[PDB]
């Protein structure tokens, strides 16, 4: 009549991938099946199974569940993505349309932590901003600055980057460095703040040490060597009379860990200084000096921003620049598109803060792959990559006010390329309410850490988009679940969703690990089920770690005291495959290697030798 304990164990742990404890599983079953009696004798009726996968509250992300993690950030600040606007007081078009201070307060609030002033002169000596020798409407200087001390830190507490494009002359940078100092007050960053500042070899510091801070990016005057020069530079000046070049002192000393300088190539010390590169400079860096400019973005921060040809506001995919660790991808926050939509994905992680630490083959120099990795290339035949199955199976009201569309879902792996690929169902004929399609894609992934599986619906007569949602590819809970559709402005529809299947595999060296790190892998939580464990219950939960060995699991279930080994047992749908566990074995790649939906179901289990 329904669906025992133990076999409710065997579906969570291999499909879900969620180990649950006796008791949690009872609650499962108290919570879905409404008929007492079954419910007293630990029974989930077979509709009972189907409400609790079809129920509302069995999403797909499982950044819905993430929060800041203060020792992630406690790295230096070159070692993080980092949430950014370009010409963030723009509504719309380049070189038409408004410019808005309210902008600012809404791509603050948003969990943005870089955002871009573009300071012009003002007919009244106070500095205006708008897109120079254009019909942008201009907006005041000192309104601006007030919105972003406002709304910088209400939703997080994370620095933020200002960014000047400063075309005043000195008399109006002065007012510019006036209103930084009478409106952020002790926020903003006119000092070195740090020990670390003056060591022997010093890096930036870290997000965490520089919380409720305001960070200025101009261009710092250079050092004079003498007071000879100073005063001959000035006859040179007289001399002849008959971006802008000179900066005011007073702004220059308000420049302390972003030094805006022209890019040199691959006496201030470098890891202060940050370049800013129109994304075709940007991309050509990228193709040509790949694993240079991974060692560079270790130790200094670079921006890019979209090339001056996208007059419409377009925004170029992050992605390329992101795989070589460019920490500042600022784009256009008022243009809805796939690689806005990226940005959003990307930056959920770690509480929606706006710093979001690197794949660690990207700085940590204890990665197998530091400083052998580029992302542009194919030949990864070194390594393993882990197998992903995803099955779309069906959707809900995938086209809004069009029940007699035809839909299909595009599903697209974005990755480095070797990890891109596209797939697309048939289209279900005049049903966009509750189509099925039950169609399966298997593909394989190398770099986990920043692939981004798009989901998009497709209205197959119109060829147009009408849901779509994005989510980053280690964010995705295996199993059964639900995905959440969003529409084109990145808004959830509150009915509109996808129900899909998702598998993972691991059978040279798994690329996960080669791409991973010792330190990496001992601090990620993963949980155990072990069966025949002396006590009450018929299986136990621990917690583990993607580092624990054999040996290691086997003294923790132990210590306590009252020639034991752990057994790899596969239950058919026969008798069961047994294979005892090496002492030296990882854990979790062994739950890694399980397959579900192949006719067994996973335990490991304790056996007397
Ligand atoms: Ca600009």
């Amino acid at each position: 009549f329904g669906v025992g304990i133990l076999q409710l164990n065997d579906f969570l742990v291999n499909c879900q991938g969620e180990h649950c404890t006796y008791d949690e599983i009872l609650s499962i079953i108290q919570k879905f099946e409404p008929n007492i009696s079954m419910c007293h004798q630990g029974l989930l009726s077979f509709e009972g199974f189907a409400r609790f996968l079809m129920d509302k509250d069995n999403f797909a992300s499982k950044n819905d569940e993430s929060r800041e993690n203060k020792k992630d950030l406690q790295l230096p600040l070159s070692y993080y993505y980092i949430e950014s606007s370009h010409n963030t007081y723009l509504t719309g078009h380049q070189l038409k349309g408004e410019s808005s201070v309210e902008l600012y307060s809404q791509v603050l609030l948003q969990g943005c932590r870089s955002i871009e002033l573009d300071c012009w002169d003002g007919d009244d000596g106070m500095p205006i901003i708008y897109h120079g020798h254009t019909l942008t409407t201009k907006i005041p200087f000192k309104e601006v600055v007030e919105a972003i001390d406002r709304s910088a830190f209400i939703t997080s507490d994370l620095p933020i980057i200002i960014s000047i494009e400063n075309h005043c002359s000195l008399p109006q940078q002065r007012k510019m460095a006036e209103i930084f100092k009478s409106v952020f007050g002790e926020k903003l960053v006119a000092k070195f703040l740090f020990e670390t500042d003056f060591s022997d070899d010093p890096m930036l510091p870290s997000p965490d040490q520089l919380r409720r801070k305001v960070l200025l990016k101009n261009k710092k005057l250079k050092a004079h060597q003498t007071p000879v020069d100073i005063l001959k530079q000035k006859a040179h000046q007289l001399a002849s009379m008959q971006e802008s070049r000179q900066i005011a002192p007073e702004l220059s000393d308000l420049v302390i860990y972003c030094q805006a300088v022209k890019f040199p190539g691959l006496r201030t010390p470098k890891c202060y200084h940050i370049s800013s590169l129109n994304e075709n400079a940007a991309k050509r860096l990228c193709r040509r000096y790949s694993q240079k400019l991974i060692q560079h973005t270790a130790c200094q921060l670079l921006r890019t921003y979209p090339a001056a040809t996208r007059i419409d506001s377009s925004n170029p995919n992050p992605l390329m620049f992101w795989l070589h660790g460019i920490q500042l991808v600022a784009l256009n926050y008022q243009t809805d598109d796939l690689p806005l939509h990226l940005n959003a994905a990307m930056f959920e992680a770690n509480g929606g803060c706006g710093y979001v630490l690197k794949p660690p083959v990207l700085w940590d120099k204890s990665c197998p792959m530091y400083q052998k990795f580029s992302p542009l290339e194919r030949d990864l035949d070194a390594m393993d990559p882990a197998t992903y199955s995803l099955t779309i199976i069906s959707g809900q009201n995938v086209c809004p006010s069009n029940s007699t569309g035809s839909p299909c879902i595009e599903v697209d792996v974005l990755g480095m390329p070797l990890d891109s690929c596209h797939f697309r169902t048939k289209p279900i004929h005049r049903n966009t309410l509750n189509p099925m399609w039950n169609e399966q894609f298997l593909f394989r992934v190398h770099f986990e850490d920043l692939v981004f599986l798009r989901f998009a619906v497709v209205e197959n007569n119109s060829s147009a988009i009408t849901a779509q949602r994005i989510i980053p590819l280690k964010a995705l809970k295996r199993g059964y679940r639900h995905l959440q559709l969003r529409n084109l402005h990145n808004e959830i529809l509150e009915i509109s969703s996808l129900f899909i299947n998702s598998r993972r595999m691991e059978d040279t060296r798994p690329a996960s690990l080669m791409f991973n790190t010792e330190e990496r892998k001992c601090s990620q939580t993963h949980k155990v089920t072990v069966h025949g464990v002396p006590g009450p219950e018929p299986f136990a939960v621990f917690t583990i770690n993607e580092g624990t060995k054999a040996k290691q699991l086997l003294q923790q279930i132990l210590a306590v005291d009252q020639d034991y080994f752990l057994m790899e047992e596969k239950h058919f749908i026969k008798q069961p495959f047994q294979r005892a566990v090496g002492p030296e074995e990882d854990i979790v790649q062994i739950l890694n290697s399980w397959f579900p939906e192949e006719g067994y179901v996973g335990r490991i289990v304790l056996k007397p030798q």
